[PDB]
C-alpha cells in the first residue's frame, strides 16, 4: 500500500479492501491497517488475529469503525468462526479507534482499566471490560477469563502508562505494540505520552515475561526477532 510508515507489502501478504493481512503461523494473522495523515501519507498500524479451536481472538482494532468492520469482513470471509473477544493494547486511536465497530458486532473487548479511564481524554471509546495487573505485570487471571491462548502483561510505563503487551501461548510470537520498534529503528516513534524514565525497563520486562518468544510482532514494523527489544532497549537507555 507503500505506507510512509510500517512495513511494505511482500509476497505473503494478502490485500483485502484497504487493509492487508499476513499469515504468521498457522492460526495467527497480522492485520495492517492505513490512515493517511493529509502532506504526509499513510502510516500502517498492526494487529493480530488468533484462532482458538472453534473461535477468533484479536489484538488491537484498526484505525477506524471502518476499517475495523473491515477486519470483521476478513475473518468471516476467511476463517467463517465467531470472535470471542478482543483486547486493545493501549488508549491510543491506532489501538482503539475501532472499538465502536467490535461492540457493534457484539464482541466482548477487554483493555488495561488505566486504558479505560484515560480513553475519554484520549478521545476513545472504554472496553467494555477492565484488565488488572500484579506487582510484576501478569494480568489478573480473573479479569481475562476464557482468554485461551493469550498471555496478557503489563511490562510497565513506557510509549505510554497504560500500554500492555500479549504472548501467544503455543507459538514463538509475543506482540509489543508500539512499546516495541523495530531492530532497525532510528527513534521510538511518539514520546508524547511517554514515561522516557522507565521505558527501558519496561520493554526488558516484556523480553523476560516471553524469554522464548522469537518473532516479535509490533505496531509500527514487520515482524523482528528479539533484536527488536534489545534495540529499543538501548535506544530507551539514552532517554
Ligand atoms: C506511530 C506513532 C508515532 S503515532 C501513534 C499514536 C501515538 O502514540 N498516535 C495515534 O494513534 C493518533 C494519531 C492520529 C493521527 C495521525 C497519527 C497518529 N503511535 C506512535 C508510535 O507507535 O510510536
Ligand atoms: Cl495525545
Ligand atoms: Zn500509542
Ligand atoms: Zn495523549
Ligand atoms: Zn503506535
Amino acid at each position: 500500500i507503500r505506507p510512509t510508515i510500517g512495513q511494505q507489502m511482500e509476497t505473503g501478504d494478502q490485500r483485502f479492501g484497504d487493509l492487508v493481512f499476513r499469515q504468521l503461523a498457522p492460526n495467527v494473522w497480522q492485520h495492517t491497517s492505513y490512515l493517511d495523515v493529509p502532506g504526509f501519507g499513510a502510516v500502517a498500524s498492526n494487529g493480530l488475529i488468533v484462532r482458538d479451536g472453534g473461535r477468533v481472538l484479536v489484538v488491537d482494532t484498526a484505525w477506524t469503525d471502518d476499517q475495523t468492520a473491515q477486519i470483521l469482513n476478513w475473518i468471516k470471509q476467511e476463517i467463517n468462526l465467531p470472535v470471542a473477544l478482543a483486547v486493545v493494547t493501549h488508549a491510543h486511536q491506532d489501538k482503539m479507534g475501532g472499538m465502536d465497530a467490535l461492540h457493534a458486532a457484539g464482541i466482548a473487548t477487554y483493555a488495561n482499566a488505566l486504558s479505560n479511564q484515560l480513553a475519554p481524554q484520549e478521545g476513545m471509546v472504554a472496553a467494555q471490560h477492565s484488565l488488572t495487573f500484579a506487582a510484576n505485570g501478569w494480568v489478573e487471571p480473573a479479569t481475562a477469563p476464557n482468554f485461551g491462548p493469550l498471555k496478557v502483561f503489563y511490562p510497565g510505563p513506557g510509549h505510554t502508562s497504560d500500554n500492555i503487551t500479549v504472548g501467544i501461548d503455543g507459538t514463538d510470537i509475543a506482540f509489543g505494540g508500539c512499546l516495541i520498534k523495530d531492530s532497525k529503528a532510528k527513534s521510538l516513534g511518539n514520546l508524547g505520552d511517554a514515561d522516557t524514565e522507565h521505558y527501558a525497563a519496561s520493554a526488558r520486562a516484556f523480553g523476560a515475561a516471553f524469554p522464548k518468544a522469537s518473532m516479535i510482532v509490533m505496531s509500527h514494523s514487520a515482524p523482528d526477532s528479539r533484536a527488536a527489544i534489545t534495540h529499543t532497549a538501548r535506544m530507551a537507555d539514552k532517554l
